[PDB]
C-alpha cells in the first residue's frame, strides 16, 4: 500500500501472536457478559463492563525485563457500543485494539562525520 | 337519547341518591317559606330567602375524604322565580340542580407505545 497507516494495518493483522491476544478478547465477551443477558443495561454500562476489564491490560510505559511488560499486551484500545434501531434490546460494539509493536529488524549506517566535533577540524583555531 | 345533554339528563333522574335530595329542597320550601306567607315580598326578595339557604351547599371544590365532601350535594344551582299577571300575590318558581355527579366506572386500554420516549427507540443515534 501507499498510504502509511494502511501499511502498517496488514504487518500487524498478518502478525499471529496479535490474534491470538485480539482473540482472548473473544473468548471473554462471548463467555463472560452472557451472564447480564437479561439485566438492564445501557449504551454507557456495556462500555464500562467491557472497558473496566480490558483497562488493565492497556498502558504506554514500559516495564524493566520482558515478561514484567509483556503482561500488558495492549497500547490502547476504543470501545464505541451503540444501540441500533428496531431491535430494543440488541446492541453493536465495535473495538480497536492497538498492540505493542514488537521489534523487527533495523538497517544501520556509520560513518566518520569529521563534522560533529568542529573544534578540532574547523578552520579557526 | 342522541343529544348527549339529555342523554345525561335521563342518568341523573334515574339515579336515587339524588332525587332523596332534590326532595330535601320541597321540604325546605313547602315547610319554611310557610312562615313568610302574608309579609310583603317580591320577586327579588323570594329568590333571596330561597338561595341564601341552598349557597351554604353549593361548591366547585372538592375536600379530601369523601365525608368531608358529602356535606356539599349540589354543584350549582339556578332560582328564577317570577310573578304571574293576573294573581298579585302569587309567584312560580323554577329552580334547577346539577349535583355532585358519582362516579360509575370507566374503561382503560393499556399499551405499549414505544413512541413516548423516541430518545431510546428513534433512528438519530
Amino acid at each position: 500500500f501507499v498510504d502509511g497507516f494502511d501499511s502498517a494495518n496488514s504487518r500487524l493483522i498478518a502478525n499471529l501472536s496479535y490474534t491470538m491476544c485480539i482473540s482472548r478478547i473473544s473468548h471473554y465477551i462471548k463467555c463472560v457478559i452472557r451472564d447480564k443477558i437479561g439485566s438492564i443495561v445501557d449504551v454507557e454500562s456495556i462500555q464500562k463492563i467491557l472497558s473496566d476489564w480490558i483497562s488493565e491490560f492497556v498502558t504506554t510505559v514500559y516495564q524493566p525485563t520482558p515478561l514484567e511488560m509483556a503482561r500488558y499486551p495492549f497500547r490502547n484500545v476504543s470501545i464505541e457500543v451503540k444501540t441500533i434501531p428496531g431491535k430494543p434490546g440488541w446492541y453493536s460494539c465495535k473495538i480497536n485494539v492497538i498492540p505493542h509493536i514488537q521489534f523487527e529488524g533495523m538497517n544501520t549506517t556509520m560513518t566518520i562525520d569529521t563534522r560533529l566535533e568542529p573544534e578540532l577540524f574547523g578552520t579557526n583555531n
